[PDB]
């Protein structure tokens, strides 16, 4: 035996492994990048106006903002045709675009009595406990009365500031040029970006019906309560009319394939549970066989739910003149690409589990294996003293350099120090003392005696094994 | 060479697909006046394919002759533009020439490429490559002509004294990596 057994196991794993990137081939194409590059550079590269410089990606005030809603986005979104509006002339813009605004009430922050005849008012950061519910201005349309999010078929953001609800007033442009220009101007005059407001949306979508690949587009502005505009951007190409070519249906066919695949290989792990070995987990190969089924099963429910409602398809495709609200579904593809994109990798890595054809590819995972212990320990006396400057760093200069503005940014600019990526020009702007003192020491300790000691260790550990090897041969 | 779902068929009217050799063009267009409305096969314009950014374009495809100097050539270029030469089925455009420059004496052959992506937008691409003519001109050249004679008798040489070697070891000769690299 032990060819019909180590051997079946691994020719039932190669199908797999194909079958795993016949269905990762197809899901990124080549057109896919070019069709989000040039709207990318559309919107976010175009200036504002002839005579100024600043596009989307660099407004710094609220008439920034002013001047690229009339102006760089309104030159973008209607074309005139050689009544619809197609944007590279084969982009057709479908709905009509909305625009949305948050935010919160007067008087939302308590003023100390010492300076309070100078502050006749403040305006708190954004927050659902705080958010103005009341209209203001003209109360002639929408845009002037709260709507909730439950009649808004909204859903939160998690923003950079921060988490934004759907709800706000909102406003869903016309079809043509010449009337949302009148719109928007209507919006300007009667002032309605006042200091009160905390976050504006204007969303769309595009179709592109040469090939069959959808596109919305996302751009929020964001406006801390400490004054100042905060951009970003999205854009998404889904797909929702799948089943039209062959291929689609070859697809179709090689993820039913999938799921009888993952069905075999959940049934078979199971079996070597109580009709089997009993718990025993700790080999690393069993351990990483349930992680692979798992995330597979959650990307199977996920795909299932996702295609299970296009039901706002059917609504747009029944009256063409409104907002198609497509927001949902491009949440959920990002989070399924997300998914079906590390199961792969954990796929890919079960390949070590087969590589011992000779003696020579057994001890180079037999030093792995038996370094894989001593490793560990080291680890995490490393990633001590990591956390240790990482923390300093955040402390003192997480204020006046933003490379260290957040933790999470702090770590990676460690990881990028220690690349040799980073220049300290500005490091010791923020402070002297502690400037060059911070990346002298960080550099001598963690890259000339911290960072060699993961070297030494797997070195001397290898000679050995070489040993612990040959002298089992002087013994034949 | 497209197919439009049936759910939005009212709204498009028609969509042309990428570039590919089975949804190619054949039939004329436009005033169907002479050879820059008409398609002419590879074998009848000796073409051969490029390997582009986007794709592979063929050989094939609808081209103009232009004129010897600027009026003639601007003239000609401008007729073109006035009618519509690049329609929305546009997918590739070649511009080909040569120069001499006599001055030092080295060829050029210029090609320069446009692609339209079935996603709108413009991709450039471009191509020069000098070529010469020198064989036997001053008193320097004769000795790269001795020099090729010399190389290709050494070649002669080598692959002699290979086959001898092959021949005397009829096997084994593929292992010692000093003789995979000789061969
Ligand atoms: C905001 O409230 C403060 C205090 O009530 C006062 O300045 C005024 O009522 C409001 N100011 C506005 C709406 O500009
Ligand atoms: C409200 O009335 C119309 C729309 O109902 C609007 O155009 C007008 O500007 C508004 N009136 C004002 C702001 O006084
Ligand atoms: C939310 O969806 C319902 C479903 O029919 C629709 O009637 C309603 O108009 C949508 N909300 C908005 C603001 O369009
Ligand atoms: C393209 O072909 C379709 C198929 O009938 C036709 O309806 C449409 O008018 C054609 N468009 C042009 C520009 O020829
Ligand atoms: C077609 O060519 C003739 C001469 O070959 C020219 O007189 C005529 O104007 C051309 N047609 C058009 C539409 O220009
Ligand atoms: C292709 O080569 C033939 C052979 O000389 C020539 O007659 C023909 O004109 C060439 N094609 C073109 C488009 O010039």
């Amino acid at each position: 035996k032990y060819l019909k057994s180590v051997l079946r196991e691994l020719v039932t794993y190669l199908l797999f492994l194909i079958v795993l990137c016949i269905l990762t081939y197809g899901m990124m194409s080549s057109n896919v990048y070019y069709y989000t590059r040039m709207m990318s550079q559309l919107f976010l590269d175009t200036p504002v106006s002839k005579t100024e410089k600043t596009n989307f990606k660099t407004l710094s005030s609220m008439e920034d903002f002013w001047k690229f809603t009339e102006g760089s986005l309104l030159d973008g979104l209607y074309w005139k045709m050689q009544n619809r509006s197609f944007i590279f002339y084969e982009n057709l813009l479908l709905g009509v675009p909305r625009i949305r605004q948050l935010r919160v009430r007067n008087g939302s922050c308590s003023i100390p009595q010492d300076l309070r005849d100078e502050i006749k008012e403040c305006y708190d950061v954004y927050s659902v406990s705080s958010e103005d519910r009341a209209p203001f201005g003209p109360r002639n349309g929408t845009a002037w009365i709260y709507t909730s999010e439950k009649d808004l078929n909204g859903s939160s953001h998690w923003g950079i500031i921060a988490t934004y609800s759907g709800a706000g007033y909102y406003l869903d442009l016309s079809r043509t040029r010449e009337e949302t220009a009148a719109q928007v101007a209507s919006l300007k005059k009667n002032v309605w970006l006042d200091r009160g407001t905390r976050a504006t949306f204007i969303d769309f979508s595009v179709y592109n019906a040469n090939i069959n690949l959808f596109c919305v587009v996302r751009l929020l502005v964001e406006f801390p309560a400490t004054g100042g505009v905060i951009p970003s951007w999205q854009f998404q190409p889904l797909k929702l009319i799948r089943y039209v070519t062959t291929f689609d249906f070859f697809l179709a066919a090689c993820e039913i394939i999938f799921c009888f695949f993952i069905f075999y290989y959940v049934v078979e792990e199971i079996l070597e549970i109580r009709i089997h070995k009993l718990h025993y987990f700790r080999s690393f190969w069993n351990c990483l066989d349930v992680v692979i089924v798992v995330l597979s099963v959650v990307a199977i429910g996920i795909n299932i739910y996702r295609t299970s409602n296009v039901e706002v398809l059917l609504q747009f495709l029944e009256d063409q003149n409104t907002f198609p609200n497509f927001e949902h579904l491009a949440y959920w593809q990002i989070q399924f690409n997300n998914i079906a994109a590390v199961t792969v990798f954990f796929v890919w890595i079960k390949l070590f589990k087969f590589i011992n054809f000779n003696r020579t590819m057994s001890q180079l995972s037999t030093t792995m294996s038996r370094c894989a212990k001593d490793l560990f320990g080291f680890a995490i006396m490393f990633f001590i003293i990591f956390l240790a400057y990482a923390q300093l760093a955040y402390l003192v200069f997480g204020t006046q350099v933003d490379d260290f503005s957040t933790f999470q940014e702090c770590i990676f600019t460690q990881f990028r120090i220690i690349l040799g990526d980073i220049n300290f020009a500005e490091i010791e702007e923020a402070n002297r003392v502690l400037g060059p003192i911070y990346f002298t020491t960080f550099v001598f300790f963690m890259f000339f005696i911290l960072l060699n000691m993961f070297a030494a260790i797997i070195a001397d550990t290898y000679s050995e094994v070489k040993s612990d090897l040959a002298q089992q041969k002087a013994e034949m």
